[PDB]
């Protein structure tokens, strides 16, 4: 009726893992930085651990949830758990990403960042959707914040709450808890509660977008409230400084009121892999290749005295 769904959920002993050092202490819970180290072998494996404080009833039924689809996935772009340990309070144990979130390292790197990360993190990320929805999966979350780092040439997916399954037959999901950020949603889902892979790719568009503008907020100044009716209106954010014609429409297709008329993920691939094989056509960023007299002004005329010789 449905193909089974045979992932291995692992269950880990508090004791072959070790704490390090806090990461993050939101208001979903904290996430470590730690250590495990199965005793039957001899490795040692650089891990994040997500636990949340007291048990809130339903947070708990949320983070298992998280838990089943992180356990459910097998791809390079893409976070997968290693298992769950069952304390007091549940955890949840993956591959650490030691940079961090995308969105963070895009700003504390602005000046660092060229034209082929930015259009490798295109394509890299585009895979990992296209294997979500190959594996019958809408994450509902795509954000520049939910894409970690594991180097600067590798990122990945993550953040697996809000995640939803879709058989053959159904083609979409019927929200109801209306708490999903709302300058990443689709039109479709502010006004209809609709969660498509297709709505995936209108998040997909704002996620490039936050790229192209090294983290840039969209909407900066409207409030969500408002957010329903100017992207009804007909508006949408705009053309990054960085950008061409080329990246930007991309960017806009994702956007269109029809669904269907926005562009797959197994396109997006391809059209960013074309675009990555000559990135300075496509995106045009000042110094794009290595910026090293350190004195910290504007001067075009700067010539270095060895030579400058006796006039
Ligand atoms: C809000 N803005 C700041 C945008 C960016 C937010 C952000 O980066 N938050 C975040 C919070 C907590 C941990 C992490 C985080 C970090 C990290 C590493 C070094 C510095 C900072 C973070 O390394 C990680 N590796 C794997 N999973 C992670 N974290 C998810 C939680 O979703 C997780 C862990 C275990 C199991 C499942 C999932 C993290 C990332």
């Amino acid at each position: 009726g449905e193909a089974p769904n045979q992932a291995l959920l692992r269950i880990l002993k508090e004791t072959e893992f070790k704490k390090i050092k806090v990461l993050g202490s939101g208001a979903f819970g904290t996430v470590y930085k730690g250590l495990w180290i199965p005793e039957g072998e001899k490795v040692k494996i650089p891990v994040a651990i997500k636990e949340l404080r007291a048990t809130s009833p339903k947070a708990n039924k949320e983070i298992l949830d998280e838990a089943y689809v992180m356990a459910s996935v097998d791809n390079p772009h893409v976070c997968r758990l290693l298992g769950i340990c069952l304390t007091s309070t549940v955890q949840l144990i993956t591959q650490l990403m030691p940079f961090g979130c995308l969105l963070d390292y895009v700003r504390e790197h602005k000046d660092n960042i060229g034209s082929q990360y930015l259009l490798n993190w295109c394509v890299q990320i585009a895979k990992g959707m296209n294997y979500l929805e190959d594996r019958r999966l809408v994450h509902r979350d795509l954000a520049a914040r939910n894409v970690l780092v594991k180097t600067p040439q590798h990122v990945k997916i993550t953040d697996f709450g809000l995640a939803k399954l879709l058989g053959a037959e159904e083609k979409e999901y019927h929200a109801e808890g209306g708490k999903v950020p709302i300058k990443w949603m689709a039109l479709e889902s502010i006004l209809h509660r609709i969660y498509t892979h297709q709505s995936d790719v209108w998040s997909y568009g704002v996620t490039v977008w936050e790229l192209m503008t090294f983290g840039s907020k969209p909407y900066d100044g409207i409030p969500a409230s408002e957010i329903s009716s100017i992207l009804e209106k007909g508006e949408r954010l705009p053309q990054p400084p960085i950008c061409t014609i080329d990246v930007y429409m991309i960017m806009v297709k994702c956007w269109m009121i029809d669904a269907d008329s926005r562009p797959k993920f197994r396109e997006l691939i391809i059209e960013f892999s074309k675009m990555a094989r000559d990135p300075q056509r496509y995106l045009v960023i000042q110094g794009d290749e290595r910026m090293h007299l350190m004195d910290e002004e504007d001067m075009d005329d700067v010539v270095d005295a060895d030579e400058y010789l006796i006039p």
